[PDB]
């Protein structure tokens, strides 16, 4: 094979490899319009069609990153609009690359969609196929680091509510409730996404390496060892290139691994037949939203294997990332109820067990304990469910952001402002989604999400780093965050920020802005409340909520709300400066 460009062009076809194209060129230059992207895409897709004709044509040998980064450095707007972004097409390949992927914002700062039924579907109806690509542009652009083989299946998915709601007599009453149920599926889909590339950049591959030994374990206990190991290697790989920009590569290993998966269900799985039977992008979704196989009947007891063998440590040196990543998967089979940060922290309590206990004189005395020691990992976190479930049902789910928001403020005062509102919403829906299923399979649920929120408080972080408790919390290491994050204290080595009046000044348009961003500013205004006010005890936090939501209900209400806020404004400011000296 010489030709890279015509292998990707013709294994997945125009309209996939036009798609994939529009999203890459998305999450690189995501302040540039759509149609200048349409350009770009067209563009490369006619080269595309010259080498699948002719191979030796020039350029057809080139890396994908070279004909990507080529057609990246023409765009004339580069300086003016991504300022130091122009001076990565300075370098060579590979160093090129690296520097567009450093440039990724992962808060965009792009405006919020507010999609209303009229005029969406009539731009659907007018061009499904552009209709289609603008799906992929705007999310591509606001989630840069979107898998991009499941970004096709949502885009496919949302024609697909047009195409059965257009027709009805109520358009607004169709779609809505559907692509509210897909906004949150997609946020979900992106955050999981970035916590899987974050692992890679930042823990190495043996972080995510080891993450799909635990879900495909837990998800297909009937596959032996040797057919897991094969699954993680194409899985690894398969996420290695999306989170490095080769999509690609990406999209069409998936499609490889999905057509494995299903030639070789006998020996995987017996819960596949159904997953198996769907065209490509909707198969390669069913087979990481399939149910769980059931546990084999005779499996034989753990601590065979690992604790009472007299060759732990002789089997440990010879292969410690095989031998360590067996026990994964041992222990993933036959505990489908834990979740996969849970599983993970055992077997990175496990490794540090043997490391020190194969250096002791007698190690055999040192690991046949370790047993116990695991177990007793699973009960730590079971204390914060309830205490945080308990709080969510009294106060509901605003009253318990709101809760989240002075909690997590005197814990790390020094992070921005609208991340610690944006964050504490995240943590207080976590509420919604986990204490109302089973209390026996919801101890995943928050393990899982958590993880997934506070990493991008991490990612957040480590674009402008401002607190020293959150760096080591997300540089420590990657598995025990959640527990890093709730045995944190408010610390008495804060000083106090200076009162700002701007940052309580409010005018009439609170009582106009939409509902989401009305919260938002209410929300925000208390984090800046703490931040000034950090030793503010929670009757006194109290009493200045409803002395603010009495005041805009008032304000609101009035003939000429500019004066009331004018007026009652400074009345509230001296009310509360009184209430917290
Ligand atoms: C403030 O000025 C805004 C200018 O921004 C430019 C961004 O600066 C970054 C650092 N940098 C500095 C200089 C250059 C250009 C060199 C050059 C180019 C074309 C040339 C063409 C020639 N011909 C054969 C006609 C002869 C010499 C050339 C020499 C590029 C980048
Ligand atoms: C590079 O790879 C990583 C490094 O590998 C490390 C792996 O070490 C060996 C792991 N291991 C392998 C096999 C077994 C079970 C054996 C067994 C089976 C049936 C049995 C039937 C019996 N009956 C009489 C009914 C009696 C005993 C039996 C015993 C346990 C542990």
């Amino acid at each position: 094979h010489k030709s890279e460009i015509a292998h990707r062009f013709k294994d997945l076809g125009e309209e996939h490899f036009k798609g994939l194209v529009l999203i890459a060129f998305s999450q690189y230059l995501q302040q540039c319009p759509f149609d200048e992207h349409v350009k770009l895409v067209n563009e490369l897709t006619e080269f595309a069609k010259t080498c699948v004709a002719d191979e030796s044509h020039a350029g057809c040998e080139k890396s994908l990153h070279t004909l990507f980064g080529d057609e990246l450095c023409k765009v004339a707007s580069l300086r003016e609009t991504y300022g130091d972004m122009a001076d990565c097409c300075e370098k060579q390949e590979p160093e090129r690359n690296e520097c567009f992927l450093s440039h990724k914002d992962d808060s965009p700062d792009l405006p919020k969609l507010k999609p209303d039924p009229n005029t969406l579907c009539d731009e659907f109806k007018a061009d499904e196929k552009k209709f289609w690509g603008k799906y992929l542009y705007e999310i591509a652009r606001r989630h840069p680091y979107f898998y991009a083989p499941e970004l096709l299946y949502y885009a496919n998915k949302y024609n697909g509510v047009f195409q059965e709601c257009c027709q009805a007599e109520d358009k607004g009453a169709c779609l809505l409730p559907k692509i509210e149920t897909m906004r949150e599926k997609v946020l979900a889909s992106s955050a999981r996404q970035r916590l899987r590339c974050a692992s890679i950049q930042k823990f190495g591959e043996r972080a995510l390496k080891a993450w799909s030994v635990a879900r495909l374990s837990q998800k297909f206990p009937k596959a032996e060892f040797v057919e897991v190991t094969k699954l993680v290697t194409d899985l690894t790989k398969v996420h290695k290139e999306c989170c490095h920009g080769d999509l690609l590569e990406c999209a069409d290993d998936r499609a490889d691994l999905a057509k494995y998966i299903c030639d070789n269900q006998d020996t995987i799985s017996s819960k596949l037949k159904e997953c198996c039977d769907k065209p490509l992008l909707e198969k390669s979704h069913c087979i990481a939203e399939v149910e769980k196989d059931a546990i084999p009947e005779n499996l034989p007891p753990l601590t065979a294997d690992f604790a009472e063998d007299k060759d732990v440590c002789k089997n440990y040196q010879e292969a410690k990332d095989a031998f360590l990543g067996s026990f994964l998967y041992e222990y993933s089979r036959r505990h489908p109820e834990y979740a996969v940060s849970v599983l993970l922290r055992l077997a990175k309590e496990y490794e540090a067990t043997l490391e020190e206990c194969c250096a002791k004189d007698d190690p055999h005395a040192c690991y046949s304990t370790v047993f116990d020691k695991l177990k007793h990992l699973v009960d730590e976190p079971q204390n914060l469910i309830k205490q945080n479930c308990d709080q969510f049902e009294k106060l509901g789910e605003y009253g318990f952001q709101n809760a989240l928001i002075v909690r997590y403020t005197r814990k790390v005062p020094q992070v921005s402002t609208p991340t610690l509102v944006e964050v504490s919403r995240s943590l207080g829906k976590v509420g919604t989604r986990c204490c109302t299923k089973p209390e026996s399979e919801r101890m995943p649920c928050t393990e899982d999400y958590l993880s997934l929120i506070l990493n991008r408080l991490c990612v957040l972080h480590e674009k402008t780093p401002v607190s020293e408790k959150v760096t080591k919390c997300c540089t420590e290491s990657l598995v025990n965050r959640r527990p890093c994050f709730s045995a944190l204290t408010p610390d008495e080595t804060y000083v106090p920020k200076a009162f700002d009046e701007k940052l309580f000044t409010f005018h009439a348009d609170i009582c106009t802005l939409p509902d989401t961003e009305k919260q938002i500013k209410k929300q925000t205004a208390l984090v800046e409340l703490l931040k000034h006010k950090p030793k503010a005890t929670e009757e006194q936090l109290k009493t200045v909520m409803e002395n603010f939501v009495a005041f805009v209900d008032k304000c609101c209400a009035a003939d000429d709300k500019e004066a009331c806020f004018a007026v009652e404004g400074p009345k509230l400011v001296v009310s509360t400066q009184t209430a917290l000296a």
